[PDB]
């Protein structure tokens, strides 16, 4: 029993984790066989950050102006190229630590381990998910660009997500790992924000089918409802509209528990029409959106890594 | 910006798990130098556990009683000790991935990261805290007994709690390092129930300086409140007392935001009265207890 919000273990991505330096500028990198991984903003002063072109800032750079320390050995640069909005710095060793890895880029509401990093040293592991409007809601303070987000499926590491910079509103943007960013934001100090947003529908359903699976059953009710007059109601509440596809994935928690997954959504629509009457769901007072159909498998299956 | 529940970073723990077989039985162990720690109910079957004489059972068991695998490797035991609830098993290899470490005793309030693990193998990582009535809300399945709890502060892993049992209520009770239990409970089968839960009021404040620092300021007020009204006010919505040595520990985050800690507590007797109204506080509708003043300064 219990429900937790459960990170990935981050061992794997632990022994990657690398200190980028360029002029003042400091970051992290992600050392993977004989390349580091950065945001390329790191060859960037602030008045370069106004606009800047980041090919020719990079052609008047050398393998010796960037600095990256693996713990406490430096490793040397032997080359260094530009892929979208990531730097991969061609280092002389190749990390004996690497993981089997993939590369993969991930789809809003899909979830991920961040760990988070400063200085080439790991600090912290928290989950979290890519919102609807292409940001996270992340914890970050200034040092922890580079840090990087991942899953695990069996002994691979599939990395999704590299930080690049916090928006105004306080929540987080970045790229996957070749370099293209979630949303429609930029590597620039300019005005951006972010969009706003929506509650990942399938993520509070399977979240529901935790709280049963963990003996929470107050909301359940004798309604059904089309997936079309539930579409209409999560069209007014501010949530993503829920596809068959998304039902299909919540098949498995459907027959494990033995309510249906359009039996759920009368209870969910019940729940956005009138609040939860001073009662909590896993010890939550909002409808939590930060667990996947298979994360919430995972955690009442007890998969290992 | 931002505030998450966030775990240590689980890698040198993840080097130390071993699965741990007597018989039928089959839980986790911790792998530091040439011993391993695991929970002393292993050597029992579900018959034993209801009055379990663990001297005597110990006793009947040799070495090749006990199978530790660290992977893909079997590990020979040596030697078998008992140090309270936990069986120390001596293994013919040092863990070559042994972090530098310590054994700490927390007390309730106090945080730490969980490593799930099954079969010796690590499933997740979440943050925890010490109840007050000395049991973990955790996220326990049948064959995580022998999952640790602990803090990384400075390089050091500081293993704070291990993995014993469910409650009825689903909540977990578990032993330090040396084997004391946290709490009034028995590896036994007997009747055993967690008492009544209050929440960790020092972490609470300690949430809502978290929040100040992150440019919310909606739920202070012009009021303050004397150390003694406000516990008056607290006890009655089930909150720990709040010490004079709470106060003290408070005192940089009071410093740092310009809030007295006495004001502070003016903002939650106001917010135990009225609720939220509709509003959060660092994305949540309930006040969390599960951040310490510590945690607060290390995240911020
Ligand atoms: O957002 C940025 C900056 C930036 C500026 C323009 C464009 C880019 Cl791609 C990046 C670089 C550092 N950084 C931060 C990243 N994460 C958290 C932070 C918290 C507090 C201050 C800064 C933070
Ligand atoms: O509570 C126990 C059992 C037990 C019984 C009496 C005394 C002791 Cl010390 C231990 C051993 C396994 N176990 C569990 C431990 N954590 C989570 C669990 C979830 C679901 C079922 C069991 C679980
Ligand atoms: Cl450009
Ligand atoms: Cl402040």
């Amino acid at each position: 029993s219990g429900f937790r919000k459960m990170a990935f273990p981050s061992g794997k991505v632990e022994g990657c984790m690398v200190q980028v330096t360029c002029g003042t500028t400091t970051l992290n990198g992600l050392w993977l066989d004989d390349v580091v991984y950065c945001p390329r903003h790191v060859i960037c002063t602030s008045e370069d950050m106004l606009n800047p072109n980041y090919e020719d800032l990079l052609i008047r750079k050398s393998n010796h102006n960037f600095l990256v320390q693996a713990g406490n050995v430096q490793l040397r640069v032997i080359g260094h190229s530009m892929q979208n909005c990531v730097l991969k710095l061609k280092v002389d060793t190749a990390n004996p630590k690497t993981p089997k890895y993939k590369f993969v880029r991930i789809q809003p509401g899909q979830t991920f381990s961040v760990l988070a990093c400063y200085n080439g040293s790991p600090s912290g592991v928290y989950q979290c998910a890519m919102r609807p409007n292409f940001t996270i809601k992340g914890s970050f303070l200034n040092g922890s660009c580079g840090s990087v987000g991942f899953n695990i499926d069996y002994d691979c590491v599939s990395f999704c997500y590299m930080h690049h910079m916090e928006l105004p509103t306080g929540v987080h943007a970045g790229t996957d790992l070749e370099g293209n960013f979630y949303g429609p934001f930029v590597d620039r100090q300019t005005a951006q924000a972010a969009g706003t947003d929506t509650t990942i529908t399938v993520n509070v359903l399977a979240w529901l089918y935790a709280a049963v699976i963990n003996g929470d059953r107050w909301f359940l009710n004798r309604f059904t409802t089309t997936l079309n007059d539930f579409n209409l109601v999560a069209m007014k509440y501010n949530y993503e509209p829920l596809t068959q596809d998304h039902v299909d994935i919540l098949g498995p928690l459907s027959a494990q528990t033995g309510i249906a997954v359009l039996d759920m959504c009368a209870s969910l629509k019940e729940l956005l029409q009138n609040g939860m009457n001073g009662r909590t769901i896993l010890g939550s007072a909002l409808l939590e959106d930060e667990f996947t159909p298979f994360d919430v498998v995972r955690q009442c299956s007890g998969v290992t890594f």
